[PDB]
């Protein structure tokens, strides 16, 4: 049962105004454009690229109320609900599964040295109180958070905790992780490797340029999978160009820029990230045109 | 117009079993620093009062309680640093008007954050509250590294008072102190109080503070009158407790400590664990050895 | 020769004194091309307990490991040492001895700067006039290379490829675009499938002196498209590289090798020799995957 | 009566020629200028400041001999004999002891994954075939080895490991080992903290900068001992200024151009390390006359 959420995701990205304040129209746009436009399965919401942890309680529930209700109920939605504050991952966590998400997922607690045993017991208090099925979220990158083969065990030993959104960049841990866990969902994080960590047996990808770049995504999953490995590689090529670039510039406001050309009311970022930098602007609309994004 | 020399407890919270401000025991914590621990000040929702745990009432909860517990004569500075920006401005405005002679702020962490967008946030604060403010370092619990350059750039800034500096660089420090003469810096690792105070701080912040303060002010006032040799071995016993409480979980254990006094110590907030009872008769040794 | 294919990252027997046993070094040689099926030997690299020999030993190594084998044999040597005398010496010493290329480590230890590492290469290239591989091995050197970096460095004509130990497959896909006529191998067994779809012209690793069939046919089964009886193998050669990372990989593999009558040796000291302890463990391994 | 190895120590630089080979007569200069010019008590040969890991074995002695022959007999000389290769360690190790070294020390083991183990017989080996006292070189920013205090304890039970070069950032675990081992030999490595190491209670020092600043090093020692911190602490002010100038120039060529100043013939770095850049020259002039160097 626990592969009912295998797909492509986008990294819900989230517009705002000057006042740090979620600009609701521009985010339905940002769902729907990534459902019609992307042709992705579903939506990864409140996650480190929708700018989640920039925000309060409120804001949080108002991302995950919008995002849902701008989607049919074919869509897989999946609610990212962690918090360093448990009662606020609890509450939200309640409050995206009363709106029916399908699944939560949390963050490795961060920033405090929190033993394994502390960061055991987040995962199983939010599970018992919202009755839900639990993704973790592993970004070591963000959270300098490691989970071993052997904590791993001892995680997925709860039936609820139906798999991993993986993101570090280790393909030995992931092929262990793969092989001792054949019946958990694990879904990639890292877009620039999602080609390797395809033909690694991943059960599908959450991906901030997805919102954009989708469609290339999906057929780099199609391909290798069918064993079309070079011309899935080549699509790996184009990606990164893609990737690497938009990293260069400020992630998650130029992949806000690219969606704007499509007439989407991409807003702002949430101080303190900056708005992005105009000095980028003739390289960012040579890569739309080279890429057709 | 207070300076901000002298030592400050990095004040503890008590909370619940539901994680909820133990109002009374928290006004018993802020009064123990200052009548017991004989404490210049407080530093209030820093990180090891559980401050990012907490939601924004919670935060204007413990700063109103904290200042209410305390005379006028006792220096407070606020913590309000935040990932939510608009909180911090929130909570540096609400801290102002209760009257904390300063503000300080965690370097933006999680994110990659640039340093224009580190610098703009403390300028931001600022700008909203016109309060002055302290950056607050601590690279073990952000992973952000701020460089000579870089306070060069913030320290240019009037609103910008000083540092609370839990780096252990004591190159950078030198070169810190000697950099920025008339910038505050308060040192935040109590195990090497010793050798930030002849290092030329201008005071600490410090967790251990909370249960050590005594000795603590002993090895800030012998090492500066230069009686180095006594300095350094209360040094010796207050490592001797500063390891012993991080092998168990320093702020459980800290407040384990404070619970012996017959304060109301209440638990930590989870995600962390209660004080493990298979610790409890080292501890009990501890504070025996070192009158605790 | 093209240098494209399988190499065994050749290890070396030692006796109590830590001086190279040359007849089980020949045997360990030929045990790589003749029962393992591959295509070279990489000679006095980190498997090879290299980094811990004197230079007449390397230049032993070298002259040895050449003897053991046919003229059709690949074969590179790895000349690199914080002693750029040495590096000199022996990239002259293996080229004479005709060694199809040289490699050599990353300067470690000191924090070179850029422009000193790279000298380091151009200078070995000056004295030798053979071509060269960039030896990138970052968990044991700490030193990364960036892109910008393998741009500077495979401008030079003579620099004909890598050896790529780092675990980043963002900055493989990268090195791989940017440089589609370079020669990249592969350094770590545990990934071989990934770096194989990556489009690697073929890998370098010291678990091949046990395992070298399996992986030949990773490396075939995933560039025939067959992807998942490729990643299947990686399976079963990673149950085998996690067994003998956790006992200790060189005198563990020698041990393997010394199960098939090979005068297998010592590790040198410091190195330890293989525990007892692990015995029965290893002897099921063995069992379990016919080693 | 052997020696008491309290004190300060210049770490030799070494003199090379356009090939890399030893200039003994500059070397045997560098050697009393040490000495008899920044009055240190002793020579720590062969560590990581006279470029050492760069040398072959037959080098390596050569600069041993040039040092303990440019000396008189008072003077303290530590031979760091430590190496990748423990052959080469031992022979060393017996080369220098025959030359009357006062005690060796021994890099901790590197760039192989060592156990601990394997690092701890690596020095019994040293010991049990040389006899002499023993000194851990601990200098994790080379090695990449950390050594805890339970190591420290362990390798410190041995009779000849006679204590540490602490070549290693941090004051917490400095303060532990004094505070444990009040019986071993504590010398500092960082000459940009010596103020710091002297108030927590270490033995002595050994410096590569000592070779052109050695007179203020022990007035900092001194004075600080003396409770003088003030002083102590000014004087490390103007040091951090000579090191934080050497260290951005390129310390070992720098250090050896500001010797050669003095009419000393300090020679070349040993390659890869490249020359003194002389666009540098006017910085280090105005450093020269500034502090008197």
């Amino acid at each position: 049962h626990n592969k009912d959420l295998k797909g492509l995701y986008a990294a819900l990205l989230v517009p705002f105004d000057e006042n740090g304040q979620v600009n609701e129209q521009g985010l339905k746009q940002i769902a729907q454009n990534a459902i019609e436009t992307e042709e992705l399965d579903g939506l990864y919401v409140n996650g480190s690229s929708g700018e989640n942890f920039l925000l309060n309680t409120e804001q949080k529930k108002q991302v995950f109320k919008v995002a849902k209700e701008a989607v049919g109920d074919k869509v897989k939605l999946i609610a990212q609900v962690g918090s360093l504050d448990l009662n606020e991952a609890i509450e939200l966590g309640k409050y995206a599964t009363e709106l029916g998400y399908d699944a939560l997922s949390a963050v490795t607690p961060f920033y405090y040295p929190f033993t394994f045993e502390e960061i055991r017991d987040y995962y199983f208090d939010i599970i018992e109180a919202t009755q839900n099925n639990m993704i973790i979220y592993a970004i070591p990158d963000l959270t300098g958070v490691n989970i071993s083969i052997e904590q791993f065990s001892e995680l997925f030993n709860h039936e609820k905790i139906v798999g991993v959104c993986y993101t570090a960049p280790n393909f030995f841990l992931l092929e262990r992780i793969r092989k001792a866990f054949p019946d958990k969902l694990i879904l990639s994080g890292f877009d620039e490797m999602l080609v390797q960590a395809t033909i690694s047996g991943v059960d599908g990808a959450i991906g901030s340029t997805y919102n954009v770049n989708g469609r290339r995504a999906r057929k780099i999953f199609d391909l290798a999978r069918q064993g079309q490995i070079q011309e899935a590689y080549q699509l790996q090529h184009d990606s990164n160009d893609i990737i690497e670039t938009v990293l260069s510039m400020g992630i998650y406001p130029t992949l806000k820029e690219i969606l704007r050309h499509r007439g989407i009311d991409a807003g702002l970022p949430k101080r303190p990230f900056k708005p992005f930098n105009e000095a980028h602007r003739q390289t960012l609309d040579q890569l739309i045109a080279k890429y057709d994004l």
